[PDB]
């Protein structure tokens, strides 16, 4: 098929948080079927970055989640055309996190769009001061509106010190491939767990792995 036991990425992203812009390039490699992928980072302008380079950690890759059961595979459905993804993740401490981006197919190898709007991540929180340790797993949960996809999701940031910084984002994931195209799924949910394998530099190089699982919830029914 269009995507393959082992598949290649590239990623050019772009934008600004609290007045600060940046742009970043990636590269790396997945298998989309397995869920697992791994995404090597530069920062290429606006280093040194004022804020935590947690922030932009989920919006470096869909393609790569293991939709076991028989979970009709929305992003992977829609090659040859692709997809598309719009964010906004909202920190409890007031940061505001709009995303937006597009996945393309061009020569076998899986291009990403991206830009990024961050506000009102707050002077002496810990994302601006750099204190926070990356993220726990989180149960995504998805679900069809609109001829679309939706992903609901809280995520919980690790912060020096201890304890945690929660946020919350609203996806609505949409397919270039047409309606009567795609066999769309009904609700399900996917576990994820992104980490951080390096940095270098003060966060101008990092190495990204994530592993997705899609399934349905395994609880009995009484209905």
């Amino acid at each position: 098929e269009l995507i393959k036991e082992n598949m290649h990425m590239k990623l050019y992203m772009e934008g600004t948080v609290n007045n600060h812009h940046f742009k970043c390039t990636s590269e790396g490699e997945g298998k989309p079927y397995e869920g697992t992928q791994t995404m090597r980072i530069k920062v290429v302008e606006g280093g040194p970055l004022p804020f935590a380079f947690d922030i932009l950690a989920t919006s470096f890759s869909r393609t790569f989640i293991n939709h076991t059961q028989g979970i009709p595979d929305f992003f992977k459905q829609s090659f040859p055309e692709g997809f598309t993804w719009e964010r906004v993740t909202t920190y409890e401490d007031g940061g505001v996190l709009t995303a937006t981006q597009d996945t393309s197919l061009q020569d076998g190898c899986l291009i990403y769009n991206v830009k990024i709007r961050g506000v009102n991540f707050p002077s002496n929180g810990p994302v601006m001061q750099k204190k926070t340790l990356g993220w726990e797993a989180n149960t995504e949960m998805l679900y069809p509106a609109d001829g679309g996809l939706e992903g609901r999701s809280d995520m919980a940031l690790k912060l020096v010190g201890g304890g945690h910084l929660i946020c919350n984002f609203k996806t609505t994931y949409r397919s270039k491939k047409p309606a009567k195209n795609l066999k769309m799924p009904g609700v399900y949910y996917v576990d994820h767990r992104l980490e951080r394998i390096k940095e270098a530099d003060k966060e101008t190089y990092v190495e990204q792995h994530e592993v997705a699982v899609a399934r349905y919830c395994d609880l009995p029914s009484k209905l």
